């Protein structure tokens, strides 16, 4: 059960942490591609934007099946704060920063 | 029909090409990555890496009975000048010549 609160403040903590994901993967791509001599150097960095590009694509999945396990994952991978979880529900809260420890 | 020098000055100027084409793809990517602003000039990165690797990939076809054809693209690309093509047959380099208006 997701309250409307819990659906609509989810959607701006994703968007938000999609704004997030975008400003590292830039910052990384500006860095890789400067520190480029050899040509496969060029080909790694393709083959990377290729990835992480098909990644976020689908990164985002706002249904319930998933949803909460998206949360640990961006938590996990520090595109949101557990202190921005606040307004979810304690057992909500409690599963996903679960999850994200291990 | 093909000289053993004509064919060992030829796969010279045929990779010769291939490193320039290198050249200027590595010249471009750096320039696009150091520019970016939007997230969007970063997706159009992307999609020139994509095109471009695909292009070159099936491009450099170094096969006796291709050969011809391939210099022809180059030519008609810049990659390669006809004054490049003297150690050949005059009818190899007059037939590339030709080749290169379609």
């Amino acid at each position: 059960p997701w309250s409307q609160a819990e659906t609509q403040s989810a959607h701006a903590l994703f968007r938000k942490a999609y704004q997030r994901e975008l400003d590292g993967l830039l910052a990384t791509v500006q860095a890789q591609a400067s520190q480029i001599t050899q040509i496969d150097d060029l080909w790694k960095l393709h083959d990377f934007l290729s990835a992480k590009r098909h990644e976020i694509d689908g990164k985002y999945d706002d249904r319930q099946s998933v949803i909460i396990f998206v949360f640990a994952q961006l938590l996990k991978e520090g595109l949101v704060q557990a202190e921005e979880l606040t307004f979810l529900a304690a057992d909500k809260q409690s599963k996903i920063k679960a999850l994200a420890r291990l």
